[PDB]
């Protein structure tokens, strides 16, 4: 990654092997459950393009996935190319070059060149802007390996009202890919005695008040 | 978070796997117990509200908590902004605009606006604004799943003294979420051969005393 | 806690998860065996009040021994308070406060106001005093479970003479929260003919001497 | 490894036992799985030949591999030696010499010797140079141990297609040893029912929309 | 522990869970046994006389022998008192003071005073002189719990050479405190088939030499 | 060990448990498998004589290799003091004297002098020459356990080729200590089915055609 010195300069530091393991444990414990994704994102802080593809192809297993999230990444480059095209012919002597969208993936660009983008006065993002491509990536994946419907979540005759809903919300994270956009469906799909309790409420309880309402 | 470095100043450093992990592995271990509370406030020192979503996004279970956390959330958000307003229109060019509650949430705000905040002269602690917002969330959540009210911890008739104190202190610290306001109820709610010998001692016992007397 | 720096200046660093996981542990696997009261005032180096209160908190069980160590506290910050009172009134503006009980404890003091205390020339240790009056408090714990009186450690009629020993002065540590103050007493509870061998040995006889005759 | 410090110059900096700890996990754990590679060039930034034949030399098993390997760098060494002859007699006095093939592959080189090249302005990366040269004989047995033709992948009757797809882009990456250059074959080798509803999506579906519609 | 710092100076350090965990598990794993003396001594580099305490007070068990230890401490301190008679009456003020035994042991002094000795120039290295106390009396207690005279040590009819070179090593290690002051007895007690081949090599055979010839 | 710091000056810095449990496990685990030599270097790297001492020290076992060992360097010190004399008679007042092989060994020699003479100018490198005279005793080890003969590895009939190159590159590797000097003996001791195929592959088949073509 890139971090500051004592200088205090911005400067290009290995990937520890501490970053390694933690990335490749959570994906082997984890899979593509929601939680994963800011976990990626916090383990890849300061990442040249270089470090990204680093994480990704210490992955083992999970290739349709992965194979899925190079096309994402093909497509927002394709579109990154259309926005900000780079002239073509010899550039000049000793001046940094425009990226294009396989420089930012790092596929046609070396770490010197990563480096120097990232670290320009005014830098131009390369690592950040990859992170964003990657991570839409693996939203669209977190969303396609989602098991289970909010429509199928319903509470059980028998399931305490706060299962119920840790299931819910636990759906609802990985159908929306942990973005934001349900009171009532939650009502809804609440066993017989709960949804009596809680239509009893009336509207705008607090999920507080209705998980204290169906203990 | 934001540390010091030896120029020696205040300089954004990344969210260490070692932080992460401990977090993690806390929740998964402990849930809702009190102590996850104090031990959250120490690994989120020196925390950016960047940080602070970090750490709540890699729970993977227990939603229903996160989504009362997010409610508390923006209880504590939409007050701040009651308190102080922002003004609209657009900001003076190269100056530092003033937080609303979206921001020191960390859902309106970038890390450069928040680590700008956190290290101008004199600062805007958005970090820790937001993480005390994030506390009085958990604490509720803490009292929420608090399986036990203080008057059904009564001691055994065959239960050790010590054993009885244990559950009682333990009961009440999650009661009241770590908060403090107890010997009177202590001494009822013992067993008869403990309550005579504690009667007899008086009022005004220290607990030390009460436990080596029913030994 | 407060470190020095390359300055080389007194500044405060954020407490580790490998402390607070250190402690964590000794306590889940010792306890209140006396050598986990040397192992606090080490991983308690440097510490903040608000540290010592962290670390405190974030033991899970044990909470009759926590409400104990709160009313040794309690005791020695009153105590503080009648050799040390602070002048009431408004303090003057910019000047460094005189710390009470309370803020010792870190109940009533920011962070802030305890690294000035800490950092002044010349220092306020209120870090040292409060660590003095938590060690306090855990061997009055300390000698409270100690579960044997020193007076039932006798040898066995089969049990090596080593084995008695490690015994007897383990017992002698816990009885005594590992503060000294024996030999006539570790005769008199050693079995009739390791009794016998020591008895002829003479007074003075050191440890080492002993073993050896018993071996 | 060669890192900055904070004059800010390039040093030497000895290998860590967390690196050398992570390789030999890697390997004991993965083999010559593709995915290895990749972490091999990741422990091994900044590397000098010397670090590199230590990570080289502490894997324990595999010795036929590590022959190959051996072979190959050799291969390697003898066309950078055709290519960049060194001259014979003398060196000047206090010089840097021109590194041959042996030298590169740190089998005739002094630490100190690849230190200077490394360092140099303009450096000769003999630690960058010799990790191309095992990277390409890693490849090579990576290829050699992939167990599976893409021809024998073929969707099982009762299997589900996101787990065909995995196993078919798992093999791609070892028969290729993770260096891409596929759409038709894996509706080809798709199983009756999915390679229907395949064919009727026509021409252009992505990966995306293929799992999609077999799910 | 005394570290320099980049100034660079000598200043305190606290010491790490890391160091302190290393030590409490080498005592636990093997308890006095030979090498776990040389341990001690490498995870207390540069300790001050507080924390050679420390890491002697952090050992659970074994009381017996740290009761011996306490005894050859403070035969040692005396005989320093012996040697180096300190002044009585006041110190000079702001004045470094002589240390007596105790001082050394830790007992008496400060940490600061320990700080001051260690750092005056010319220094008075009070961790260093108290480490080699310690060792002293950890080297009586290997030595007291070495289980077996080397005389009982003899090769079986049926065990390998090696096998019974190591047992005869292993015990003369113990029986010496790893002290060095053997191939005769070595041959001595080799088994009848072993002895024949051994006293036909003739004197002066290496060790390297009698198990090839017996192996 | 000696490193640089940020002067950038060479200094002591103490072994750390880091290094120290590194090195314990890899003998724990792997014995004198020959891969346990480079590990030794690597985690040496930078060490005076007294670490190198205290590495050695801290192996339990094995005290047979140990006096080997022992044998080993008394061996090499004898002809460094045959090769460099040091002169006799009182030294020069503040000046360095020579080291003789004792001294390198660091048997006589302080951990102070071994600073000086490592870091002088021009440096007396005594704890790379004492490292050489250890790897050359344990490579001997090595050598000595290594349990089979190159002659006895041969295919077995159903036994895969890659799993017989395995065999014999490793029993090579151990039988020589990691030191270079084949073909022939492959092919000879290769199963018939296997030797058919390969003595039609000719002379000069690289050995990943010989795995390829019996495959
Ligand atoms: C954890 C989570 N569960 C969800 C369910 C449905 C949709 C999205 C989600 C998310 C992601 C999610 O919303 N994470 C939160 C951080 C967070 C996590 C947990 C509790 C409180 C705050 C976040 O990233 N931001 C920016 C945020 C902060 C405060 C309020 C609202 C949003
Ligand atoms: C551990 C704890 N148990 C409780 C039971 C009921 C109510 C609250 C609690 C608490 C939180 C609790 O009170 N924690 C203590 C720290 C502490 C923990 C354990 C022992 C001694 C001191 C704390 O944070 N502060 C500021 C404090 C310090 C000294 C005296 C009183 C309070
Ligand atoms: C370990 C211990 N066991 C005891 C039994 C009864 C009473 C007290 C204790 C103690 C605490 C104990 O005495 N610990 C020792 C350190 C120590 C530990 C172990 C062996 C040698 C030295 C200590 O802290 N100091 C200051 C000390 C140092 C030298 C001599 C005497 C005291
Ligand atoms: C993981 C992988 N699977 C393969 C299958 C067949 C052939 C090659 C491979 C590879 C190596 C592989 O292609 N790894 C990727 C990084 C990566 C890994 C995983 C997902 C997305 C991006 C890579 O190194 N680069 C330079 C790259 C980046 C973006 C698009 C295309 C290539
Ligand atoms: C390991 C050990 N085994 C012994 C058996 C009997 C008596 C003493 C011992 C020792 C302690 C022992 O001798 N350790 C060695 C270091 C060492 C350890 C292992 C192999 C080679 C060198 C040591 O500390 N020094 C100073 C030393 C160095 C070279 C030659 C002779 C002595
Ligand atoms: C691993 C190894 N196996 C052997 C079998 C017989 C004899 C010696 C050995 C060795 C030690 C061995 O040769 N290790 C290699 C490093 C290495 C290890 C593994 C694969 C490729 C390169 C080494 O140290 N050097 C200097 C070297 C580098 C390139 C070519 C030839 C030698």
């Amino acid at each position: 990654p890139i971090v500051q010195n004592l200088q205090g300069q911005m400067v290009h530091q290995c990937i520890s092997p501490r970053t390694l393991n933690a990335w490749v444990k959570v994906v082997e414990e984890k899979a593509f459950s929601p939680e994963v994704i800011p976990m990626f994102s916090a383990l890849s802080c300061g990442a040249t393009p270089q470090d990204l593809n680093t994480m990704l192809n210490t992955v083992g297993g999970h290739q349709a996935a992965m194979q899925m999230l190079k096309e994402t990444i093909n497509e927002e480059a394709a579109e990154w190319d259309r926005l900000h095209p780079v002239h073509a012919g010899p550039i000049a002597p000793g001046q940094m070059r425009e990226p294009r969208g396989s420089d930012i993936a790092g596929t046609t660009s070396t770490l010197q060149e990563q480096i120097g983008w990232m670290t320009h006065n005014p830098p131009i993002p390369v690592g950040e802007i990859y992170k964003r491509w990657i991570i839409l990536g693996l939203n669209k994946i977190v969303r396609m390996y989602s098991p289970t419907s909010i429509l199928d979540i319903r509470q059980g005759p028998k399931e305490p009202f706060r299962d119920y809903v840790d299931r819910f919300y636990k759906t609802l994270r990985a159908e929306q890919a942990s973005q934001e956009v349900t009171e009532t469906l939650l009502v809804q799909n609440a066993n017989p005695d709960c949804k009596t309790i809680l239509k009893a409420l009336g509207p705008g309880a607090t999920l507080e008040e209705m998980m204290t309402a169906c203990q």
